[PDB]
């Protein structure tokens, strides 16, 4: 009843433990924390992109920063400041409705 979240697109689910990357963390505003594999050399795009494919939420509903820094897509980890925990903070954001 008066959901907005669609079908959770599962971007991996194998190899947890067999495979040179770290697992970030997302937290999300609605008490969610989804764990994923990447590289630190990775694109910031497939981090955003894979939070929201989770969860099944628009794009413009949620906004990911990092200690006030805008995340976009030919971003680093290690030029944003990422640390081991390469974990990012949500705002719940709407444009419009």
């Amino acid at each position: 009843m008066s959901d907005q979240e669609a079908k959770p697109s599962t971007e991996d689910l194998g190899d947890k433990k067999e495979g040179e990357y770290i697992k970030l963390k997302v937290i999300g505003q609605d008490s969610s924390e989804i764990h994923f594999k990447v590289k630190m050399t990775t694109h910031l795009k497939k981090l955003k992109e894979s939070y929201c494919q989770r969860q099944g939420v628009p794009m413009n509903s949620l906004r990911l920063l990092f200690e006030g820094q805008r995340i976009a897509d030919n971003h680093t980890p290690k030029e944003l400041g990422m640390e081991e925990e390469d974990v990012i903070e949500v705002y719940q954001e709407q444009t419009g409705g």
